[PDB]
């Protein structure tokens, strides 16, 4: 049946709240909806072998839950401090009857990126969906406040980590495989307070489009997803200022931010074998901002 | 299982072939694949009520087949000369166990656009997916060859028809409904020989994004699909020069054009109730050109 | 010397004000600055032969003044009710020592478009800069309020008029000539209240890019300019709602709208013979919105 | 007078030619035209104080020549091996009657970036035009060939160097100053063989747009220039495969690549004080490809 999207999920104002990054979904108010109850699989990805970075919380968690419910085995990356979020996702993947692999570690470390891919492929018996979804986002009002360490941390997480993981993954990927990279509306919106983050998110789009041309001839599709505002720990752990969290997305056409559950369908559609002429695309889901 | 997209469908060279517009799918060599055998529904749109313009052939036919197999009732628009293509789609909708409504007529006629919507809604018992997919595309190498009649025919079909149909449809659309407009990579690629067509396809994107902001607050989502090259009668009936048809998409990353079957998943995903934060988006499927 | 752009021109709030379209610059509060005092020519367009539609006021007036001061002869189009604005521009072109031609008439009339070009070329002794700058902009909050007459008036002014004038002009344009089309940030921003206008402005970009590919081989360059908010009669005569006029561009990085004087340099640079590899471009001047 | 842009400059085929990067303009066949004879200044930047990275050759050299001829003092960065190109630019700046400052060194070195800005500002008596134009571009057909050292060299040159130089420069820039960043059509075209380069060029655009929003309120404008193909040593020293150099831009609307002379007007126009509402823009000059 039909459902009105406007009031399907919570609207601001939200309680004043902050966490140290990367944060925990379980400490947000309200708790985000990653599709734990609502997502019903229909056999769209049976037997696929998936690695999702940042699969413990937020958009990556929603994708991991959906992939498992569609019949795919799922390895998740995350940072060690997020173990309490990650254990929930691992249990949900397993409750869908599929294999879950927990692979915590810092993707700014090149050797860890190599081990992440090797261990995921070994555990799953192969690899044929890669989702580069982990990110650092730390807002700063001025470039004068941005140290080299700040800029480097954002670029190493969001560009180098993706590069190393993707490079390590390609020798495993058979014809028919899919790579999906999470970008952001910030690639275009380029807010004053997200100078380094926006740089990396625009970079991710060109990386996606170039790699799609490179790998298309080998039968591997490479695509990106461009979210607008979603209710995740990235925002309340310093990705946005606190007043922005309280009134998050209040001025958007629905008057509310997205919940991660709502974007999982884009990841399933892009990975599915039937979506065979989608390559090099950036698919947006921004609730009416109309960016991608 | 995994399937290599590169050789899943035919590659050029194709036989020298030309038709008068709008053409018939059954006269193309090879016959296009709209998903007649391959598309399997999974209950994703049960009971939805759909109107697809240009649903007799090509991308619109692939969308109509998929919608019916996902459980939706489907009305199709087309031009009277296309009856032999259209009756096949009516039969496919009925073979999926759903109601089919055949509504031929010329969408450059404002009164016909009003009757099309009124008759579709009356026959289906409502309306909650509208796909503005019909188009005119007639390549010309120079503006000196483009008469006012040429320009007006393209603009009246691709902009005015969409405007009139959409305006008439909105009073029928409940919260939870979806409007999907087919645009083109030509909105950006803007080839020398498609001056009027490219103008209209860029126009369709801004129309989509503006209307998404108007209707989002009312719970209606408005999105666009941007195909790259697909094997359809629009291309061999004057949309492309004949030598381009012979070698169509030969230089693309897969070395082949898309078949309409491959893009149907985008229409299903955009219409599904679960894709509830996709509004004002343009989703491409261009086989690695990397436009949208 | 250096000048701070932030406070170079007036900032809101502006007096409550409205006019019947197309409006008069002389009735705005404050009066707009089209460069009447500030623009100093430097011989950049000596002997060029120009036609500017909407050259009586706003951006077109600023371009006409600059072209004349750079040594070009200038014909201007405008609507008859704007005679009092137009006579000022004609006097300023002539005070720069160049020829001015006043060509009032409605560009929605195909025969007038043909006469406009023929009379401009006859009077000037040729034609080698064409600026399609006239536009209709009438905001409406809902498609339900938008009659066919409303939509048609916007599309006929902004797309058909450009088509007819451009088609009539090309046989006059020698190698080295330039066509410049004014678009808008609305092509991308696509506000809810500018459904028809935004459609046409996106269309203008694809028209520009396609015609550039068509005419590049003949040595004719075709480019577009994408303004952000400028203080012109288009806004207070129904292009924007009244509260928007009072607080116009207050939230932008400078906190003020542009004055037409500020965008004239883009038109001069695009027309100049030295800018010989700019073809098919869209150059923005939006005061930090960062759209084009 | 009018000049036909099509045959104003050389067209392919060009001789088979390759150099080690960064290469020398003097070894290209034919020698590039940076405007040494053609560019005539008109007092548009009198007394400005400029730093151009990569000012020894190519687009940066054309900008440096034009800036000096418009009345600005010019410091140039370059790599020590390019001294024979750089000394010619120093001589051209001095022949225009302005001060030239030669500042060779490697912008991947953060301490050098700080010294570069400090020494330029000290020598010139201030700083008010900064052009981040240096780049690394090394084509590779596959990500398997791209070592971390390759990726890091491109990212450190094109993103970190820009970040460090810009951060060091801002405390010197008074209201009225301009920052201009050279990007590329590759930000959008994203070719298969330019995976790291295209990533950085898209990043540069978002960096530009974000910084424009930060600095606009302080009266500093930040813009980008997006060249299409130009005849420069970056291309024949590994930026393109050798067979592409031989046939460079043969299929474009003019059938020839740009010469650096042709793009200098964009840098002058963006820096000029009169262009006061251009902020956060990307202005293309791609010869009819129609990208930006
Ligand atoms: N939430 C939004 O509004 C929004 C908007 C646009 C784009 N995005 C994108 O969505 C993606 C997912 O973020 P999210 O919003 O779901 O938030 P999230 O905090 O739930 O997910 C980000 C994840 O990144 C991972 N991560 C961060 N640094 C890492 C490191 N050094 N090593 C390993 N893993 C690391 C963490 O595991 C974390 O869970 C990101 O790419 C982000 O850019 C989010
Ligand atoms: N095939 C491609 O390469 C391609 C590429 C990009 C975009 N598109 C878009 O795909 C959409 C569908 O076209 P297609 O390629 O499937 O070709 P198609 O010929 O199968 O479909 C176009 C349909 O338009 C309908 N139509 C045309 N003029 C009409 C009129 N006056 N009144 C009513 N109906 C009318 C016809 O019924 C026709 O079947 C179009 O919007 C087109 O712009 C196609
Ligand atoms: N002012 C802004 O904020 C803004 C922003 C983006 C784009 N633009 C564009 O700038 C261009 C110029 O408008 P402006 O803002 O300088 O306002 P303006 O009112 O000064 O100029 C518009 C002109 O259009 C002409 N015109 C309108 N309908 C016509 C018709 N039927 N026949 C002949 N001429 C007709 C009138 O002569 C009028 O002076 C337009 O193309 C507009 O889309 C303006
Ligand atoms: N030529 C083209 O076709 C083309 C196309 C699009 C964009 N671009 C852009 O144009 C800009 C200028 O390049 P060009 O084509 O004029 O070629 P070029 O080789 O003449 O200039 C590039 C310059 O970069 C400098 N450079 C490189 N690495 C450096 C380092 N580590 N430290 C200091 N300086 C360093 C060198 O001094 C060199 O002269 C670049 O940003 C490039 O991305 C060029
Ligand atoms: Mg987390
Ligand atoms: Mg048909
Ligand atoms: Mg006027
Ligand atoms: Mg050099």
């Amino acid at each position: 049946g039909l459902t009105n999207p406007v009031d399907l999920y919570p609207k601001p104002p939200f309680p004043h709240q902050v966490q140290a990054p990367p944060g925990l979904a379980s400490r947000m108010q309200p708790r985000p909806d990653h599709g734990e109850q609502s997502y019903r699989g229909r056999g769209r990805l049976v037997g696929r072998k998936t690695l999702v970075t940042g699969g413990d919380s937020g958009i990556g968690r929603a994708a991991a839950i959906a992939f498992a419910r569609e019949g795919a085995d799922v390895a998740i990356g995350y940072l060690p401090v997020e173990e309490s979020d990650a254990r929930e996702v691992v249990a949900l993947i397993r409750a869908a009857g599929r294999q879950a692999v927990a692979l915590p570690g810092d993707i700014r470390d090149e050797t860890f990126c190599q081990r992440l891919v090797a261990r995921a492929a070994e555990a799953l018996g192969g690899l044929d969906i890669l989702v580069n979804n982990a990110a650092r986002q730390q807002a700063l009002d001025s470039i004068g406040e941005m140290t080299t360490e700040h800029f480097d941390a954002t670029v190493k997480t969001n560009l180098y980590g993706m590069f190393w993981i993707t490079k390590a993954a390609i020798p495993h990927l058979p014809p028919g495989a899919s790579i999906i990279n999470t970008t952001s509306v910030q690639a275009v919106r380029a807010s004053a307070n997200l100078l380094d983050y926006a740089t990396t998110k625009a970079g991710i789009i060109a990386f996606t489009r170039s790699l799609a041309k490179q790998l298309g001839p080998r039968g591997i599709r490479v695509n990106a997803v461009a979210p607008g505002p979603y209710w995740t720990p990235l925002q309340s752990s310093g990705g946005q200022p606190p007043e922005t969290v309280v009134n998050y997305a209040a001025g958007s056409p629905y008057g509310r931010p997205g919940q991660p559950a709502e974007i999982a369908p884009l990841y399933v559609a892009l990975a599915a074998s039937e979506t065979s002429y989608a390559n090099g695309q950036v698919w947006g889901a921004d609730g009416g901002l109309g960016i991608f």
